[PDB]
């Protein structure tokens, strides 16, 4: 199609950045999709898990959308027209883990029209001594 | 109202033994958005050699320690004018009265068995 | 970018406008989004209620649409795409009740890109 | 939206119209609307019902699209756009019931834009 | 494929709706076709007329708008698409006149894929007490 | 329409915002409608004129989009779809006039579905010491 | 309302002098739907050395002897802030006023003059 | 575009077939385009032309959009919207010419989405002794 | 009014165009229907085959979606709406076979109002 | 959001593709945009050129289409939307030139929502065989 590649946009708004620290980290997907109707998914590295106090665009997750062990956020039908859509997943008050760098991923599973279809993004998780 | 049939299909009802069992469950109206939810009772699970509608049940789609299993409604399941669940290969609970139960959440029906005593 | 509005419009379409006279009542709700999917419902006020021979968009309302004593209409999976979707309630032959000013509501609780924000509309009902 | 009703042609085209002789029978329904993403469902009056044998759009209909013991066809995603769809249940080799009217019905029953989701069409079998 | 009607609404807005008091009436037009490019038209049954303090989608009406002595509002390029096009018109602060039911049209008079066929609507104009 | 109203913003992006100084002013409108093929026109008050070395969307001004002495600058074609578009007046290295508070416009005035076609914005020009 | 401007534009402005005119309808409104029409007085004519912004006349936008410029707006051609036909390089007629007319013809006018000096 | 090519039928509506006799001619063309706002042409071959007693889509054509000596008859802004456009040319009571095949032709010459945009057609006009 | 057909290109992309060595090759098709919701389905001629190092629209294959020993790839919910819809499967780093022509086809096997016939598309491999 | 890109493939459609044999090739071309109205143009690399006798989308090109000595062929009043529009031009009956790599251009000049960058496309003409 005529849009772009999909988009994700992954920060740490809590105050914290740093490891074993509580913080807030918000997720932010754009399908970028000329139309989608279908299965939409976040996929967390290991160290970060959704719960029924996460919000997707404000709305508390709902137990059914929580898959893998907290490992998978996923909306089984998913809008998107001419890139208005959009997918912010909250992951709310986390205790950060070791410091490294973690990779978040979204992607549009089935039932959309566009060029590339999934994203990725990454976090810096800070260490206890600088 | 929704309905379900719950059967015995294999060849032995008996308490311990080697069998299988389907539940077809009929909306008779409509779905709306939502996930197709089958409760199992104590005593009977699902494992991913089971299927609905033909196809195998993915690892996502079962918890409650095997009792639940879930079918979110993607748009190409939304219009299905049935969902049938079959427990392949199951050895039989104790003698009684098991009743299985599905609903649309967001549709309910209830059908039972009888287990066979030895 | 920004988004539009609902609208609803409630038109007393019977010859009649009447307090305690019979007359018929048209509910005409666009939810205005650019894609909709799911449940749109349009809510009563006193004095009114929905029946099986209402109808939504021409055609016989279902027992299963009509909830909370009848106040309460439901299309359950409606579309809407660019605003085009439209839904028009038809309250057919209904006593008018008490003169005065009765306000309808239509609501949009589907997945949606779109604002959801309900949108109202009133009818006024002449004395005898 | 900007389409005209939902259309529904019904006609024996099979050599005899008589009853109890063996006919065909062509359900043609036109959704037109603007866009369809749902359930369209064709009703049978009593005296005709469908089986595996008979087809949509070509294709033998499949037993999870025959329900309520053959008096209903279902098209469980029945796409439309802009009025472009079309759905033609043939009801083939068929004994034709006694002499009379029936009335057949077709409608999109979910995820559709348009003014008016159903319409109906009659035959006539003749008598002797 | 047959196509669609267009449809007007035609309201009080105001908080009063009897005769010979200061009212608002809004005019909400949905020519209602697949595509349209031009002229669409309003007009006001006598005992309402148009001015440039009247508005159109929000805009004060220009005074080539206004036509026939107030009686007739013009969008000379209006767009269609998909039924998805609206012009409201506002007729603000206006003196309802005597009591009645008053019918409003409008009229699509575009190049238009689509049914042309007009839109009415009315207001009752009630009794002073 | 499914799309909210035009929107403008105005704002003086060169150093200084002092009347009788060298500055520049950047105007963003958005007309925000499903679609669009007509024109499109910015309004610049007395104060503020346009000229071939001020740009649309980064391209110099054609001498036949600026009418009205330079008070008018045009898009004879402004295409919009879905809101996408988008039309940004530089207003390029301009002496500020008098201090005060100077309001812009920017209309789609033919061919766009929409529920409001208009949007002003303006400046605030501050007083020398 | 509308308006039109006729000026001859070259060295002279004397009867049988080669010369430049411009005639510029401007809109002071936006265009409607229609065609866009210009009438020249008997003494001038419009050939495809002519031009409307800066594009040459097409044979089929020329009538009525070469008295007749005609162009149907397009939809690339209704935004237009002006109408510009230039006549290029012409024989200026007998002295003279001429007045020169312009409008929009729609399904729903503009003069000027110029003189021509004797010599 | 997804849709087919223009199309153009042409046929003698008319009771006489034969040469020089009166009769009455009807040129349906469908764009069949996504999208047309631009400029559509008939074009009409040597033995038949197009006056102000002719209609398009039942309406009398304009002086305006016949040019040519009568051989062109043209639409400046015409619409089409997902193959929903015609154009139905009605040549009323012309004599018809000699003998022969005649063709026709009809196109979108501007602004239009498809994947061609012209169609020809045409009849045959008999002879008065067969 | 009449439908247009699918579209299928093929490409070597990579440096070298000869047989026997690496290479890099993009089919792209567009199904080019107003409509169509369901399976599309790439097939590869003998001398290439797919694995889960390629990709479809830039996201490497799924085991699920590699069929018939590497010579069938399935996009099982493809989404087309007016013609804009698009899939590039790119075949990567591949040994080139034989100097010749070889014919690639996509088709659409999905719920569609558009021509679903397939469309084909080749390249030639060079001699050394 | 982000906007896609435009494309551009050119295949050597005759049934040779040897150097010095007659042959036509296609070149199709997607600007890919939201909204495209104006100008879009064609770019022959030496060794080929354009005439009359080639087409755009199945219609003879018109001289005033075709400019620098045959090198550009421009379609002056082009129309875009959802990335649907399609140009395809065809060079029929060409002498291909020499063995070698030929690469074609194509750009949007127009009035676009959308990612006016060209799309480029090569084909081979083989050498004649021994
Ligand atoms: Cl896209
Ligand atoms: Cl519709
Ligand atoms: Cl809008
Ligand atoms: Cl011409
Ligand atoms: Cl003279
Ligand atoms: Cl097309
Ligand atoms: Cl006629
Ligand atoms: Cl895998
Ligand atoms: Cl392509
Ligand atoms: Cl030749």
């Amino acid at each position: 199609g005529p849009l772009g590649s999909a988009s994700l946009f992954a920060t740490i708004t809590g105050a914290s950045k740093t490891e074993w620290s509580f913080s807030d980290i918000e997720l932010t997907y754009r399908p970028n999709t000329l139309l989608s109707l279908g299965v939409m998914e976040f996929t967390l590295p290991s160290g970060f898990t959704a719960n029924t106090k996460d919000t997707m665009n404000g709305n508390a997750l709902r137990t059914t959308q929580i898959l893998n062990n907290g490992k998978t956020v996923r909306v089984p039908l998913a809008l998107d027209l001419l890139g208005a859509g959009e997918f912010k997943l909250k992951l709310n008050n986390k205790t950060l883990p070791a410091a490294g760098t973690y990779t978040f991923r979204a992607e549009n599973k089935s039932l959309s029209i566009g060029n590339k279809f999934y994203a990725e993004a990454s976090i810096d998780v800070a260490k206890r001594s600088t």
